């Protein structure tokens, strides 16, 4: 069926393409997105999905979010500015490529061309996201997952950072506004790090609700931004929600804490807002397997399928997820699989009874209540009540009844 879940991916985002990359004997190597694409295939999820062809963002598209100067530097191929040669032109190409132990060739990661190819892959990743987003926003597709790299959510107007050159999700949102006049867009960013770029892009805009869940720990975790305080400016006051977790890893945030955060902050506010489209900066660095500096949290991959199913209850299900961070191949492959499975309407493997029974930790509850206190000023859904943040899912269920 063609009104179904869309997928985007492009081999030209990859440094090196190898067949048998995923492997099942000994060797590692082969990156993040190639590994996810391979998992989507051997699970057969790609077969149920409509594979969409991506493209480069135009330089005009990139400038919906970023400066002309930023876009020209990182967006354009650098060899075009050096007036076409032949001997010097051939010399650069011998430095770009390098034969690898498996017989295949790829972009040499131990040369200057690494970050140049990354900036080019970023321009491709943006256009890939925009294509999927528009096919979903238009009803051509129901759903979407963008298997894309590098990430984009830290990339600011005139500043690349955190491996981000261009903010794919923010660009796609700007284009929905300009080209389709979409009245209300919800952007949920569940990468473990604050999406400073996306916040900045829409900070004074009430037409897009930006909601980040991230490790904040009072300003000491990368990128250091995203205080619960930061609620928007001008007409956008109230429409920036930083579900900032504080208290460190005493204990680490897990499934229960994020599920509680959705129950008490994300779904209430998002439902009230009532978006026409939902975009997700879907990093997977919060899942277990991302030690303390990179991540520190231990969500399960299957929690992400449940978080996806939740967001699918908004905007009539007009939702697109785009990969951001996450490193551990198993973790991001398990999470990607759980998310695409959810998007296809497959029955999700139940959460373990342990998770459903578990009350969120005290640091989590305190983090959630600080956010709700701050945002009660802006949302009718947090003015009616008192916090049930410290209840488990089953308790919340039991104590909704009578
Ligand atoms: O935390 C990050 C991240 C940047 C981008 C991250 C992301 O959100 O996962 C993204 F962008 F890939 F999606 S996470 N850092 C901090 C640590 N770091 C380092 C380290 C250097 C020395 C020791 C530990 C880390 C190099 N580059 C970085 C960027
Ligand atoms: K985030
Ligand atoms: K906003
Ligand atoms: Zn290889
Ligand atoms: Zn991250």
């Amino acid at each position: 069926p063609r009104f179904t879940t869309g997928l985007v991916y492009d081999t030209l985002m990859l440094k090196h393409q190898c067949t048998c990359g995923s492997s099942s004997s000994h060797p590692e190597h082969a990156g993040r997105i190639q590994s996810i694409w391979s998992r989507l295939q051997e699970t057969g999820l790609r077969g149920k999905c409509e594979c969409i062809r991506g493209r480069k963002a135009t330089l005009e598209e990139l400038q919906t979010v970023h400066s002309e100067a930023h876009t020209l530097l990182y967006g354009t191929n650098p060899l075009n500015r050096q007036k076409l040669d032949s001997k010097k032109l051939l010399g650069s190409l011998a430095s770009v490529f390098v034969r690898l132990p498996c017989g295949g060739v790829g972009v040499d990661s131990d040369t200057i061309w690494n970050e140049v190819h990354s900036a080019g892959a970023a321009r491709l990743a943006v256009g890939c996201v925009v294509e999927l987003v528009f096919k979903v926003a238009t009803g051509e597709l129901k759903n979407g997952f963008a298997v894309v790299r590098p990430p984009g959510h830290h990339a600011e107007e005139s500043t690349p950072m955190g491996f981000c050159y261009f903010n794919s999700v923010a660009v796609a949102a700007k284009l929905l506004q300009q080209r389709l006049s979409v009245s209300k867009i919800l952007i949920v960013d569940w990468d473990v790090h604050h999406g400073n770029g996306t916040q900045q892009a829409f900070y004074s805009d009430p037409s897009v609700l930006y909601m980040s869940l991230h490790r904040y720990d009072d300003g000491n975790f990368f990128p250091g931004s995203g205080a619960p305080d930061e609620v928007g400016t001008g007409p956008g006051v109230g429409f920036n929600v930083n579900m900032a977790f504080t208290g460190g890893l005493d204990p680490p945030m897990g499934d229960a804490e994020y599920l509680a955060a959705f129950r008490t902050v994300v779904m209430p506010i998002a439902s009230e807002f009532a978006p026409d489209v939902v975009l997700v900066s879907s990093g997977f660095d919060a899942v277990e397997g991302h030690p303390t500096p990179l991540g520190g949290y231990n969500l399960s991959a299957r929690c992400f399928g449940y978080l996806t199913k939740q967001l699918m209850g908004l905007a009539g299900g007009r939702i697109v997820l785009a990969l951001e961070g996450g490193h551990d191949l198993t973790a991001i492959c398990d999470a990607s699989e759980a998310c695409v499975s959810a998007l296809l309407g497959n029955e999700l493997d139940p959460l373990p009874e342990k998770v459903l029974q578990q009350r969120p930790n005290a640091n989590a509850v305190r983090s959630m209540e600080k956010v709700m206190e701050i945002h009660s000023k802006y949302w009718r859904c947090l003015q009616r009540t008192t916090s049930t943040a410290g209840r488990s899912l089953i308790e919340a269920q039991t104590c909704e009844n009578e």
